[PDB]
């Protein structure tokens, strides 16, 4: 089998992905955030508390002829950012892009912080990290990838992020006209439960390449790009009026600028992310402040590949007996 669904920015600014997902009998659509950062499948529902719901839609598991409490067990989870959410769990049929598994967690939240209850256009989260991080207790839960995995063609999904435009996660199968060039594959760490990989080093705008290993993972749940502050400062001082603002939380540059490209190694091989794809726009309405795309993970304990950098590339995310990462530019 296969799947292929369009997966949508949801604002100007790519500040997230939103994929339609079928939950239940009959199909409950709700548009889900897909995360290669985390492994629970969870939704705003019925059971969310009505105060911690503004504008989601929810899936309303009485309303399912497939659904079944999974009786006793509960999720909680805590993301990079702050937000976390918790609840129950149910199992049931979950489609995407034609693609469905029977059987799958879905886990029903009871609460959710501020910052999701303030997103009204995500209605939950779709991991696809290593199914080792999943937060079901007291029985761990399988990712729907997991859960699909035997049944796909070929054990993998895509990643093909849009720069603020749709584009497309795939299952089961490599479309070979979503690419330019050739893939080039690199080793899988799967030790702390993420896609996590070794760079092989960067550029800035038109510089010469740096070679320099660059442990991180790649997250289709974060906005940005976060490497060590070596290298966010090197990408920086390139623009004029550039500066690390504390009071903002990251670097700032001037909105007039033209911000170069900057360039990561994937074997020998390279990925190009233009330099529009990190402005990140006013940090308040109506400033002349822009934020930046490229932030220090200094503070985070781990560098991260967030969407700034998966959008410049076609992304594979091979599950095979041992998993590796592909990238071509496109
Ligand atoms: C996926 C992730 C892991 C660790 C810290 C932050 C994030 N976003």
């Amino acid at each position: 089998s296969t799947g292929s669904a369009t997966t949508t920015p949801i604002d100007s600014l790519d500040d997230a992905y939103i994929t339609p997902v079928q939950i239940g009998t009959p199909a409950q659509t709700l548009n889900l955030d897909f995360d290669t950062g985390s492994s629970d499948l969870w939704v705003f529902s019925s059971e969310t508390t009505a105060s911690e719901v503004d504008g989601q839609t929810i899936y309303t598991p009485s309303k399912s002829t497939t659904a079944k409490l999974l009786s006793g067990a509960t999720w909680s989870i805590s993301y990079g950012d702050g937000s976390s959410s918790s609840g129950d769990v149910y199992t049931d049929t979950v489609s995407v892009g034609g693609l469905t598994v029977t059987g799958q967690a879905v886990e029903s939240a009871k609460k959710v912080s501020s910052s999701f209850t303030e997103d009204s256009t995500i209605d939950g989260l779709l991991g696809l990290a290593f199914s080792t991080l999943n937060t079901v207790s007291p029985t761990q839960q399988k990712t729907f990838f997991d859960n699909a995995k035997a049944s796909l063609d070929s054990p993998v999904f895509t990643a093909d992020l849009g720069y603020h435009a749709p584009g497309t996660y795939n299952f089961g199968f490599i479309d070979t006209t979503a690419y330019t060039g050739s893939i080039t594959y690199t080793a899988v760490s799967t030790k702390q439960g993420f896609w996590e990989w070794t760079s092989t080093g960067y550029a800035v705008g038109s510089g010469t390449f740096k070679s320099t290993s660059i442990d991180g993972i790649a997250d289709t749940g974060t906005t940005l790009l976060y490497l060590p502050a070596t290298v966010v400062s090197a990408y920086w001082a390139q623009v004029s009026g550039a500066k690390s603002s504390s009071s903002v939380g990251g670097y700032v540059f001037p909105c007039s600028a033209t911000l170069p490209s900057f360039t990561f190694g994937v074997g020998s091989a390279r990925i190009v992310i233009p330099g529009d794809y990190i402005d990140f726009g006013p940090i308040s309405t109506g400033s002349s402040s822009c934020f930046g795309g490229i932030q220090s993970s200094a503070g985070i304990g781990i560098n991260i590949f967030g969407d700034v950098a998966l959008k410049a590339a076609f992304v594979v995310f091979n599950g095979a007996t041992t998993p590796t990462l592909g990238f071509a530019s496109k």
